[PDB]
Formats: C-alpha cells, sequence, structure tokens
C-alpha cells in the first residue's frame, strides 16, 4: 500500500509509519522557489530511492548525489522495522540555488515506525495467526478462509464467561510512545451494531474485569497504545444468526487517526480490518449417533416410559425425562423443541430452538451443555413440520450436511404455511438447502406424521420412510381373503370396544376407501418430490403400512398410529404400537412392519403410547426428541449456490 | 423426472403423461387380494418396462408372460412422442388367480401424451431456443445462462407497446384436448408480484389486444390449451432494478393441474420453471465515445454557449442545449440527471436517473431514445457527487465495466453522506462495485470538484485528472520569483476588480496558505484510496492547479474555477476557462494546464462560464452533461464476487 506525504517548506514533517506501506513523498512543493537542485540524507533503517518519471534508484545514507527539482522527481521511502527509543530515523533533503554546493534550505521527515495488525483465525485452526493476508475476505470450500463467530445462545463480564467466543488480537510494535496527535480506534458500523460484541480489559492494572466495548450504541473504541512489542485480546461474540435481511458477515475494523485541528474529522492514517461469518444453525439427521433421548408424557403413562426405558437400554444412550407443562403442549419435546447445532474451529455445541405453545415461563431441563434460543400461526409452524435428510448427493451437487424439509400446501392452494420468518431463518443458514414438501393434506399438517429416515446398519447408506395406505389395504385384503376379516382392531383399548372395528368392516367402508386412495395419492406426490430433490430411487424406499379418517376440511388424521414416527437409535427402532388386528394372537401391523426392517438388520421395538388413554382418536400424546452428534464434515467446507 | 402413478381396481386410471417424464407404476395393489400373477399388453408408442427389485426387462407389446405379483415388482412407462387424434396409448394389465391363463380381472392405464414447455432465451442470443436444460438458473460469466430482463423505463396494449420487452413462449404439443379435469396455469410468487409482469393476448380471435396477465394482484392465469403443435407468446418486463432487499432474480412457472374434487386443492401433476434475471443499470466513464452533449446555463450565457457550440462542432457529436426551470438548480443536468444503460440480448438503450431538487412538474427534452428514472437530504445526494471509472484491474481482479466512485465522509467523523437509499441502489447493480471517496471537505461535497478521468489519446489506457493546490502554490510561487508577483487574476470580471487580487496579495495571505495545506491533504488521502482502489500509480496521474477558500465548517469552495470538471469528448476536453494570473498577456493557469495536456495528444479549450456574472463567488452556473455509447463488453459476462 502507498501512502502520499508531502515536505513542509523549512520543516521536518514529522510521521508515523505503518510497516506494510511504504511513502510516496514529495520533495518539490517544499523548496524554495529559487532553488535548481537537491540532495538527500537518511538514517540507516530508513530505504529512500529517488523516482524520476517511473524509474527509481536507491539513494545511500550520505551520499553527496545532487538531481534537479522537478514535479516528476519524488522520493519512494520505505522502512521494514519498527522504531525503539534508540532509533532516530529520517529523512532530510537539502536544497541548492544555482550556484550550488551550500545548501539554501532544507526540509525533512522524522519517522517513528510502528507495527499495527488486528489479527483473527481465518485460516480455521483455533489459534490466532499473525496478520493472515486473507483475513478480510470470507470464502467458502476447503481452501477457503477467514473467521468464524459463534451466536451468543445463552441469554463488568469474567473471562471464565467469555472462555466460548472467538479471539482477536491487535498486535502492534513500536517505541515507548506514538507522536503526539495520534490515536488507534477500533470501530463497527451501525449495521453491525446489533450483530456483533466486543469485550476487552481497559484497565489491566486494576483488575481482569472484562468491559463490552462495541456494539449497541457503541460503534468505536480508543485503544490505549503501549511500547514495545505488544498484544491486546479482545473476545467477540455473534448476536443472532443469518436471516433474510442478514449475510450472516460482519467486519471490525481498527484505524490509527492524526489529529488535524480543533473541529476538524481526525484523519485515518492506516486501516486494519477482519471479516467474520456468524455460523449457521444445523440440523442432525436420523443417521447421526445418538447421545441423549428425551422424552415427554404425562407422569401415569407407564408403558410408555418402561417401554422407552427398555429400549434406551439396549443403546448406549441417556434418557431423560421430562413431564407436561402449562405453557406447552403434548407433545411439546418434538413439536416446541428442535434439536441443532453450531460450530466453530475453537468450539461448538448443541443449540435447540424453542417455540413454547403459549411463551415461555426447558432450558434448566437440557443443562448448560446446549446453546437456548427462543422465538420472539398455524399447526405448521411446529418443529414436527420440520425434519432434515441425510447426507445426499443430487444430480452431481452434493448436500454435505443433508437438507431441511419443511411442509407446506400448493402454491395456488390458498392453503396453510409454515411462518415466513421461520421459511427465511431455515433458507438463510444456507448449508441445509431447504425443500418444501406437502404436508397440508393432514390436519395436523406435519411432515413427521407421513416420513422418516433410517440408517442401514453396516453401511453408509439409509433408507426413506413413507406411510402408505396401499400397503395397509393390501395386507388387510390378504387377511381377510385367508379368513381373518372378523380379525379385531385396538385389542386392550376399552374406549374402543363398542366400535367392534374389524378388517371386514375397515375393507367394507366405502367411503373410507375413497379417502385414503386420495391420501396416497398426497403421499405419492411427496414421494416423487423426495426422490427428485433428494436423489432417490425406489431401492431407498420403504412403505410402512398407515391409514386415514378424513375430517370436514378434506384432512387427515391417523386412524391408528403413525408408525413412521418413530425413535431412532442407530440399528434400534421405537415405533409407535399400531394396536391393529390380531392374526394368530400377533398384530399383523407388528409382524408385516417386522418383515419388512428386520431383514436389513433394524431391530424393533413397539412402544405403547395410547393404553393409558383407553383409546385413539388421532392424537398422540407423548413425544421424543434425540440429541445427536454433529457431522464430521465442516460446515465452513461446503461450497453453497450464490444467492 | 420419475412419477408416481397406481392403477386402479377394475378400472383404466387415465392420466396425461408429459413428455420429458416417465411412469413407475404399481401393478400390485389394483390386484384381486386372490389374484397369484399378471400379464401386460400395451400399444405401440408406449414403451413399458418390469422392474422386479431395481433390474428392468422390456416387455412386447403383446406377449404371453406371466408375473408373479409383487409389491417390489412394478411398471415403468416411457412414451417418447405426445399423442395425436389417431393416438390409442394404453397399458393394459391381466391378473391371473392360482390356476391361470384365463384373466381374472384386468386395470389399465389410457394414456394422452402431451409435451408442455416454458421457454426463453436463456442462452443469450435473442432468440427462444427450446428448451433450455438450464433455464431454470442464472449463473454469470462468459459460459452462464440464463434469461435476461429490462426495466420498463417509460413509465389493452399494442404489441408495437411490447416490443422492447422479453419473449417468454409456452411450447405445447398434444391431441385436439386434454382430457376432463386439467388445466394449465402460469404463475408467479407475491413476492415477485412487484417486480414483474407478462402480458398476451387473451383472445386472438377477437383481435390482437395484449392484456396485463400477471404482476400486481394478479399471481396466477389459466391458459386454454390448443391442440396439435402451439406456441403461446408472452411478453415479460421488469418492474424495478436490484435494490437492498430484491436481488435482481424472478422466477415464473407454469403448471398442469389435475382437478380431485369440489373444495380440494388441484394437484400440480407437472411443473415448469424460468427465471430472469433483471439486468442492472451501468453508469458510463468518460472513456466511452460521446454521441450527445446536453447542457444547461441561463439563455443569455453567450460566451458559454458559443464556446461549447465551437468545442463540440470539433467533434461529430450532437449538442442539446438546455435552459433553467423552476424547479431545478442552476446546474441540474450534471447534478439532477445521471446518464446510464441498461442492456439485454434481444435489446438496449440509455436511461437516465432523475433526481429533480424540488421534484418534478426533461423526459420531453431528452426524447424517445431514453428510458427514464425519477427518484419517490444533503448536498452530497447530487449526481455531481457521483462518478465512474474506466475498466481496471485491482490485484488480478478485473472490473470491466469500471467502478462507481461515490464522495463520502470518514466513517467515525459524524460527516454527510449520500442518502443509503441511493447507495444500496447502486451497491445493488454489482457490476460496477462502488468505492466511497471523501468529498465532505468541500462546502458542496462533489467528487466532481476534485477529479475526472480522460482517454490517452492513440492508445487504451488513460488518466486520472487531480485538483492539486500544492500546483497552484509552486506555479505562482515561480510566477513571483520571476517577477510577475504584480499579477491581476479575474481580468475581465468587473466584480472583482476592488479586490486587487494579484499573485503577491495570494502568497502572503498566511490562513490561505495553511487552509490550502489542509485541502491538499484532503486531496491526497483520496489519491491514495482511488490507486489502491483503482490500482493507479503515480505515472497514471495529473495534478491541475485549484485553489480554495475555506467557511465556517471548515469546508472548500473554489477560489478560481474549477478546471478538473471538464468536458471529455474523447481528445477534445472543454475546461472551465481559470481566469488566472496574466504573464505577458495569456493567462499561466490556461498555459500551465496546455503544458501538462498537449503533450498526450489532448486538445484543450477553455469555456468561459462565469463572464456573465461579472464576478466569480465559488459557485457555477452551468452544467453539462454527456450520453456515451455503452461498453462493447456485455454485463453478464462478468463474474461480480459473492455477497
Ligand atoms: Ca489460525
Ligand atoms: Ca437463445
Amino acid at each position: 500500500r502507498e501512502r502520499t506525504v508531502r515536505l513542509q517548506y523549512g520543516s521536518r514533517v514529522e510521521a508515523v509509519y505503518v510497516l506494510g506501506t511504504y511513502l510516496w513523498t514529495d520533495v518539490y512543493s517544499a523548496a524554495p522557489a529559487g532553488a535548481q537542485t537537491f540532495s538527500l540524507k537518511h538514517s540507516e533503517h530508513v530505504w529512500v530511492e529517488v523516482v524520476r518519471d517511473g524509474e527509481a534508484e536507491e539513494v545511500a545514507t550520505n551520499g553527496k548525489q545532487r538531481w534537479l527539482l522537478s514535479p516528476s522527481t519524488t522520493l519512494r521511502v520505505t522502512m521494514s522495522q519498527a522504531s525503539t527509543e534508540a532509533s532516530s530515523d529520517k529523512v532530510t533533503v537539502n536544497y541548492y540555488d544555482e550556484e550550488g554546493s551550500i545548501p539554501i534550505d532544507q526540509a525533512g521527515l522524522f519517522l517513528t515506525a510502528i507495527e499495527i495488525s488486528l489479527d483473527v483465525d481465518a485460516d480455521r485452526d483455533g489459534v490466532v495467526e499473525k496478520n493472515n493476508p486473507k483475513k478480510a475476505s470470507w470464502t467458502w470450500g476447503p481452501e477457503g478462509q477467514g473467521a468464524i463467530l459463534l451466536v451468543n445462545c445463552d441469554r463488568v463480564y469474567s473471562k471464565e464467561d467469555l472462555k466460548d467466543m472467538s479471539q482477536m488480537i491487535l498486535r502492534t510494535k513500536g517505541p515507548d510512545r506514538l507522536p503526539a496527535g495520534y490515536e488507534i480506534v477500533l470501530y463497527i458500523s451501525m449495521s453491525d451494531s446489533d450483530k456483533v460484541g466486543v469485550f476487552y480489559v481497559e484497565n489491566p492494572f486494576f483488575g481482569q474485569r472484562y468491559i463490552h466495548i462495541l456494539g449497541r450504541r457503541k460503534l468505536y473504541h480508543v485503544v490505549k497504545y503501549t511500547g514495545g512489542s505488544a498484544e491486546l485480546l479482545f473476545f467477540v461474540e455473534g448476536l443472532c444468526f443469518p436471516d433474510e435481511g442478514f449475510s450472516g458477515l460482519v467486519s471490525i475494523h481498527v484505524s490509527l487517526l492524526e489529529y488535524m485541528a480543533q473541529d476538524i474529522p481526525l484523519t485515518p492514517i492506516f486501516t486494519d480490518t477482519v471479516i467474520f461469518r456468524i455460523a449457521p444453525w444445523i440440523m442432525t439427521p436420523n443417521i447421526l449417533p445418538p447421545v441423549s433421548v428425551f422424552v415427554c408424557c404425562m407422569k401415569d403413562n407407564y408403558l410408555f416410559l418402561k417401554e422407552v426405558k427398555n429400549l434406551v437400554e439396549k443403546t448406549n444412550c441417556e434418557l431423560k425425562v421430562c413431564f407436561q407443562y402449562l405453557n406447552r403442549g403434548d407433545r411439546w419435546i418434538q413439536d416446541e423443541i428442535a434439536f441443532g447445532y453450531i460450530e466453530a474451529p475453537h468450539k461448538g455445541f448443541p443449540v435447540v430452538l424453542d417455540s413454547p405453545r403459549d411463551g415461555n415461563l426447558v432450558k434448566e431441563l437440557l443443562g448448560p451443555d446446549f446453546g437456548y434460543v427462543t422465538r420472539e400461526v398455524t399447526s405448521l409452524d411446529s418443529f414436527g413440520n420440520l425434519e432434515v435428510s441425510p447426507p445426499v448427493t443430487v444430480n452431481g451437487k452434493t448436500y454435505p450436511l443433508g437438507r431441511i424439509l419443511i411442509g407446506s400446501s400448493f402454491p395456488l392452494s390458498g392453503g396453510r404455511r409454515m411462518t415466513k420468518v421461520v421459511r427465511d431463518f431455515l433458507k438463510a443458514q444456507q448449508v441445509q438447502a431447504p425443500v418444501e414438501l406437502y404436508s397440508d393434506w393432514l390436519t395436523v399438517g406435519h411432515v413427521d406424521e407421513f416420513m422418516s429416515f433410517v440408517p442401514i446398519p453396516g453401511t453408509k447408506k439409509f433408507l426413506l420412510l413413507m406411510a402408505s395406505t396401499s400397503a395397509c389395504y393390501k395386507l388387510f385384503r390378504e387377511k381377510q381373503k385367508d379368513g381373518h376379516g372378523e380379525a379385531i382392531m385396538f385389542k386392550g383399548l376399552g374406549g374402543m370396544s363398542s366400535k367392534r372395528i374389524t378388517i371386514n368392516k375397515i375393507l367394507s367402508n366405502e367411503s373410507l376407501v375413497q379417502e385414503n386412495l386420495y391420501f396416497q395419492r398426497c403421499l405419492d406426490w411427496n414421494r416423487d418430490i423426495l426422490k427428485k430433490e433428494l436423489g432417490l430411487t425406489e431401492q431407498d424406499i420403504i412403505d410402512l403400512p398407515a391409514l386415514f379418517k378424513m375430517d370436514e376440511d378434506h384432512r387427515a388424521r391417523a386412524f391408528f398410529p403413525n408408525m413412521v414416527n418413530m425413535i431412532v437409535l442407530d440399528k434400534d427402532l421405537g415405533i409407535p404400537k399400531p394396536f391393529g388386528p390380531q392374526v394368530e394372537e400377533e398384530c399383523c401391523l407388528e409382524m408385516h412392519v417386522r418383515g419388512l426392517l428386520e431383514p436389513l438388520g433394524l431391530e424393533c421395538t413397539f412402544i405403547d403410547d395410547i393404553s393409558a388413554y383407553h383409546k385413539f382418536l388421532g392424537e398422540v400424546h407423548c413425544g421424543t426428541n434425540v440429541r445427536r452428534k454433529p457431522f464430521t464434515f465442516k460446515w465452513w467446507h461446503m461450497v453453497p449456490s450464490r444467492r
């Protein structure tokens, strides 16, 4: 970087010189009008070239050389090392008249050279490197660079409270003090002031207290210069995730400012900039290793608790049991809480999004391990309506973190849709490239009512599981042909007994057959979008028998529990107990599902969440959610499409 | 694209088949419960494979082959040609019981195959190609693809009124009619509804009238299907330029919708999408060939008009003379009007931005050749505060259209800044990558007060011209040393005479010397930013003598006319007449400027815009602006950095 400095008449101009720049210097303007030629001297650590019309020549510390005075003859002045107290760094120009050799005047430059660098971990290893040449930019991918910031998800300071934030270090080198008239100022834009905050210890002699120096209402902070080789440590937090109007990028600047006079702005002499990207929220698909299983239910649903405990005991997972709250639905751990994570090179942790039904009065429950983000509406707004696929490749395009799936209605339908605020949030994270499905044919309207994903044991592959009414009707027709038409469903649910629902009764209900043909069309429409957007073929899909009843809005609710919404712990699947028709004293739905899944090495455990209620009307009163290990793939290594 | 279709019990399912897809077909669900095996027949133009667990085999039109009935045994159905009236396209499945060979039932698919494609000129040649595989995406650069839209800048319809818009053609092929229950609908999102509009002729039998079918408040339009090979022509306009919240991309969709039943949404069977990018507004730098010169001034400034006419007569340019208006400043053609252009593959034209001082009451003046865009505040908001550089390369990064330059204040200064709305507009155009300079040290605050660009004749190169107070003081000191100190300025301006301003008087004014040293610091700060951001060296810069007086706010106004703001017509420069000190009956400022410029082949004509006012207080009462030919480089071939 070249900087312009002009000599002053009969004077020694004084300037700070910042390493990494050089000075092009006008000697002509300072010359007496009657002057003809000039000569120069300079100190050992100042390098001086005379540049005449683009051509440069190095000049000795004390030579006698003379040059003609011209506007087109200038100096180039360079220094490679910072000044100390022992330094006298200078360049002096002597001016001569017609009959020369005794100088008629002189003008000079007294220089104080300093190093100033605002440093961050741009190469993404967790350490703050010295002056990364790419630190002012942010690029995606394996070879990409620039620093990463985490949102503070827990919400005078202690250093321990700042332990998870990003480090930024102002590194300087110079003599005891800067010359009179200079200050160093750290600053941000008004726009970024609600995106970021910065902390440091303003007064280290009096203690370790970290104070917030940049953020809301504070756009700049003057930092004291200390001599020698010094480092000032700053901690930086993100205040919010990327969103519709915010890309995720923020900048922080330091400038060396020169005082000119009263009522005149200070001149930025040198400015150094770093950029951060705020890490996106990332959802964990069912193929990732489970860590903890969270369940909610009424205290007295004993079979559910006992059977979930037994399932989790087959695994290395921990079980966390939660009960119902006044401000939350009966499924809240599934519907109101979404499990995800954030990661930077220096740290990462799980982050839960919370959208309580009635608002807040759970952070206590989840524990200190989690970041916790709460929102400031239809049933499609539930996190039961959010899923994420395993990593996929679609027509050559890789989605290494998978793709988020959101239930919606058809564009021209006038139907329900997840709120724009949430849709825009998910889109803005960019790394999960969301896809909208069709859930609005369901009364509740959640994608988790019709689909899930499971890993295939012993492989890196996975299956899409789809609810299928066609599979159920085929199974029931087969059992009827076999002489089982009188087989009864809902055995043991006393509140269903008077209905006497059998295979015969279901198959002869004409309107119900027609409703379920239509629901199968809805399922198939989704099947096609999923195959297209996830790059799946029919060999990647298993159909589980399902059956629905229609409401007045022509929307579906489960006739018997939806088996597709299951607890996935690697090879072990907790599957809602269907209460299907009994054939030879086994549920034909359970037997059919085992016959589909078990050959693939999946182990099925049926979990009864409805017996405590004595009947099933389409509503489930329990919920589960799983904290999983993050992807091994670093999100910053992705190269998302541009917007 | 694979689509799921299931056969219906004892029936022939009827479906439309869209070319470019294929059907995976469930035959199992339609089978009688007591059925064991199936066979199939199909017509000549329907291709059928039996797929058993991923492995496919082609099946003849009439074979006798049988297969076991299984859920995992399906059909894949393909058609390569659209149906006609002569077609009977079908596939029929026969079902058999245990002791087989006479069918116990049959289910079938009657197919109507059609071609449906929404086509645009995505390969950017001006013609609408058939179904560009990339039409649903928009990519930058030489190899980039996707269609381009112009903003309608002039603001039942005639085709002639639509002549400049983009064409979009729905191409179909099929029989006389679609089966009952299907319609074709063109549509856009609510979000895009204020960005775009679409026109077509709804009733061609009754005339050519083009009606607006998509846009504000109209999100969809049902289009009538005609048989055979048909094309429907649509014209598409952009309603606005890219801005802070709008990337410039818009999408248009067509879907084939299937009627299900009353009070149920229609099912999109097939959807085709095209994307357009709205062309950005592009500013023309001084190096581009001049077409027309526009000037404004009071009717009686005769010397200005005479001398501008003489200048333009040396060129092939046309002169357009404008006078003053009640709602506009005296410089309005310079300050209130910015000349730029837009371009698409099929058309382009010049587009003026207008920001009248007092608002609108000029479009008449500019003529039908121009698009005209009017805005819906400090002096920094003027277009005199906007410039654009010639094409530059900066550290390997090419800016083939140049970079826009905007005057501002220092970040921490609390000074004036161009309004966010305009800054965000210029940034959003993306292709000119704007740079902020420091103009707020000037009373008026316009970059055109201190800098300009000129081409170097006979070359592809250019110069940056900078105002320099140091150059003026050096010249005046030289003339004083030569015995010319009593040389008077402002000769012929009677309202200046009593001041008796000479070289001596200027040089001995101590406070004025100090003010101008400070203004030179301001100029040099800009010099450094320009060298950095435009990739310039000192050999690319010429300094023109300038002098300023300071106001109460410590801001600069011209002491004598600023020569840097000049009319640039290739080699010919109209330069404001400075009225400098006369030495040997020539202005020493004019002679000095000629000595700088003329050796490079530039021809200087000094234009007197101030004599009609009898004095000069720092304000100029005339303005000029030039319509130039657009760049040869197509903006869509640029690859701008991502945001
Ligand atoms: Ca590092
Ligand atoms: Ca074309």
